[PDB]
């Protein structure tokens, strides 16, 4: 027999003193498994499960299309900011969805009467070079041939009929075949493209070797049933947001998040009702709530998820411009302990500075964690370097900052995953779900961390130093 | 005394203070006495004050509307249709407070940034 | 039913620890009105009502005549 | 708005003082139904559901066959 040490989460948070992530610790447990064995499958909303809990916050200095792609590839999801023209946001979502496709059902095609200059122009315009050719220059016509980059390794006035690989030579698969068999015939073919034609010899769709190559390369990517990257987008709660949402759903958004400083309001509830009426198949994530009372009416409105946290952002001045808010640890704990009964996951956003904070937030009931500054300076972030809060400018709600640059997401997130895995392995949880069950049952115990125990991080015993995380 | 921000103004209005009196917040303005470069009234038998300096803040007629709008937005985010209703809410027990330890105080203009600017619309 | 969260003012100030403005927060509520609708009419004394709470302190580096005028014009009062 | 009164079960039993049935009460609520409408279907074990919670203890001065019959007839069960 050995006495129990430390405070359960319930005991720790009962005092009502306002704890944050930097104000407590998790005592260790028992290790009987390699770190890599830990499983991080997390639930974004009630119908989306992500293989990692990382989310990029919707802001104008983060989550471009080029970052939503590079973060969906690594298992997470990214929300496209809404501080832009509705057509711009729709274009961003289109470029996010058209990175890997499976069945490319809307390929751009041309007629034999076009010119090599036209093919080159389309290449420069979009990026795709394997232009299918049909008699009428559209999907509804006979497949006569295809022209690719290897056909144009050069004069630009010559017609496509002189450079096509004709249909007499093409290896094609009959339409109506399942995806697996299509890949089989593609891979025995040893050629890049495999157009798909029906029994009438009419072009229906195509597939690309590079898409399955990308699948091979990125094992943890997030995709829908059509094997195309999962995209999310944010929208306000004004009237123009209805047209914004129309455009977004035309683009093909999968999950939408409502953006507001305080979620609990009649306008947000009206937006939730409009969304769940016009687009029943779309998952809507509620606004920023820090309390059970705020969470209740959003849950009743029917938000498939919840964003928790207010006043604790790195770029946030709300706590000073107005008196409202709540410390992040208490907020996430006390809306994720209440939401759990209805199955709506939580996204604890703001205050995440380190892997320690990420794991602390996932231990307190937050299904996923949304990051801001941590991802603001990266090769995939918007803008350019030298050598901004989305409400930072009638009143300033934010601030314009600067960060040291941190490489690329595709080389930075694997370290962020390994850190979480090692942090859970040092505790003895085989997965995040088991960790949160441990927190709920009382097995996982916390210890408070006064200031003289906080100073025991990078203690000032040194004169100077460098960090070098493997990243 | 102690009023540094709109948050402090609204906090003082919530706790029962009918009005709030400002010092330094209005000391450097186009309407304040003196002249610029580029003082407590007991600051000089014994020094009760200090002689300071502040960054200049335009004019009252352009700065106070911002200070009103901040108060209005802060009460609107709480759900009080007026200051009297806010104080009645505080008295009846409907409006509830949360304590804010130091590690929760550092979560304002957090030091995650290298440098920055504020630019309040004022 | 949803449980109550936080401390009332009476509960917060009963501990007698010496709180200041930078030492507590107010938890949010319900929004069903535009911000501009809020009304700030406040009482200076038992026979003076100001349309805004703002006051300028009486000091020799603030509240000249030219500031008392410019602050009375904006709804407040200056000493 | 009306303040909450009383202790939840968790708050009542956290003190660890050893309460019994004669040591606490349940505060009332809201009535919007006739008494007879209440439904008492209770679960004896994981595959037996009784229409009333009542059980007779197994003892030599209670639960004969003639009482097990007369208590199973009334919705309960007898050991
Ligand atoms: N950390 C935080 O909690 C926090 C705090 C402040 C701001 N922010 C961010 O700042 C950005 C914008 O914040 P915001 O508060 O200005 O959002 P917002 O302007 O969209 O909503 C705030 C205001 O909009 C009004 N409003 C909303 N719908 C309305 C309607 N239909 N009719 C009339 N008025 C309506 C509300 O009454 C309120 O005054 C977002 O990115 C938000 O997340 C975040
Ligand atoms: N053309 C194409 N095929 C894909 C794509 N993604 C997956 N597939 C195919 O669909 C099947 C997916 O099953 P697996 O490869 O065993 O599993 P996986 O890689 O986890 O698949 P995902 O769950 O989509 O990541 C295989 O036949 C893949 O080749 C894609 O983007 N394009
Ligand atoms: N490496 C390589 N990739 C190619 C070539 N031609 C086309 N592709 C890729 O084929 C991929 C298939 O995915 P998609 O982007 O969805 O293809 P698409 O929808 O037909 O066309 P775009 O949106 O115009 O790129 C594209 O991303 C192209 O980059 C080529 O010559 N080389
Ligand atoms: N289904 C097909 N059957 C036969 N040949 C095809 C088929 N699809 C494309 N080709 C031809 O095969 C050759 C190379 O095709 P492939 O798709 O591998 O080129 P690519 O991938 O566009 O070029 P790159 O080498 O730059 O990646 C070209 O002549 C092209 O026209
Ligand atoms: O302009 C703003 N004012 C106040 N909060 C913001 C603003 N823009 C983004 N936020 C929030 O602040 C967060 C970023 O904080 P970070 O995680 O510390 O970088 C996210 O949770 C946001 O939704
Ligand atoms: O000379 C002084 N010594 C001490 N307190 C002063 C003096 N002059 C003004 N005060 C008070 O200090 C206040 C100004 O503080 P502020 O609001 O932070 O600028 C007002 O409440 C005053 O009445």
């Amino acid at each position: 027999y050995v006495p129990e040490d430390g405070l359960t989460a319930q005991q720790l948070f009962a005092s009502a003193d306002g704890l944050t992530y930097n104000d407590f610790l998790i005592l260790p447990g028992f290790i009987d498994f390699i770190a890599d064995e830990v499983d991080l499958t997390s639930a974004l909303t009630r119908k989306i499960t992500l293989k990692t809990p990382l989310i990029s916050s919707p802001m104008d200095t983060v989550t471009e299309a080029d970052m939503a792609i590079a973060m969906a590839l690594m298992g997470g999801i990214g929300f496209i900011h809404h501080n832009c023209t509705p057509e711009f946001q729709a274009n961003e979502v289109r470029k996010v969805k058209k990175f890997e496709q499976g069945f490319i059902t809307d390929p751009v095609v041309l007629s034999p009467s076009h010119t090599v200059g036209d093919v080159l122009e389309a290449k420069m315009r979009h990026g795709f070079s394997g232009i299918p050719i049909t008699e009428t220059g559209t999907m509804g016509s006979k497949l006569v041939g295809i022209v690719t980059s290897r056909d144009i390794d050069f004069d630009h006035t010559t017609l496509l009929s002189e450079v096509m690989t004709p249909r007499i030579e093409l290896v094609v698969a009959p339409a109506g075949v399942t995806l697996k068999e299509a890949n089989e015939i593609l891979q025995r073919s040893k050629k890049g493209k495999l157009p798909i034609v029906n029994d009438c010899d009419e072009l229906v769709a195509i597939i690309a070797r590079t898409d399955l190559k990308k699948n091979r390369d990125y094992p943890l990517a997030s995709k829908d049933s059509q094997k195309q990257l999962l995209c999310g987008a944010a929208v306000g709660t004004r009237e123009d947001d209805k047209y914004r949402l129309d455009l977004l759903t035309q683009a093909g958004v999968d999950v939408i998040v409502l953006d507001s400083s305080q979620g609990n309001s009649v306008y947000q509830i009206a937006m939730v009702h409009y969304i769940k009426q016009k687009y029943p198949h779309l998952q809507v994530i509620g606004g920023n709530v820090v309390t059970a009372a705020q969470a209740k009416n959003l849950i009743d409105a029917g938000v498939d998820g919840l964003r928790v946290g207010m006043g604790c952002g790195s770029i946030c001045i709300t706590q000073e411009v107005m008196a409202c808010g709540r410390p992040q640890g208490t907020a996430v704990y006390k809306v994720a302990e209440y939401a759990r009964r209805f199955g709506v996951p939580i996204i604890a956003d703001g205050g995440i500075q380190t892997v320690g904070h990420v794991v602390k937030a996932l231990a307190l009931g937050a299904s996923t964690v949304m990051m801001g500054s941590l991802l603001a300076a990266t090769t995939e972030a918007p803008g350019e370097y030298f050598f901004r809060g989305m409400g930072s400018l009638k009143i300033a709600q934010g601030v314009s900052g600067s960060i040291q640059d941190k490489g690329s997401i595709q080389k930075f997130v694997p370290y962020l995953i390994a850190g979480i895995q090692h942090g859970c392995q040092d505790i003895g949880a085989r997965s995040l779900d088991v960790l949160r069950s441990m927190m709920y049952s009382g097995e996982l115990k916390f210890e408070k961390r006064t200031m003289s125990a906080q100073i025991e991080g990078g203690v000032h015993g040194l004169h100077s130093y460098t960090f070098l995380p493997f990243t």
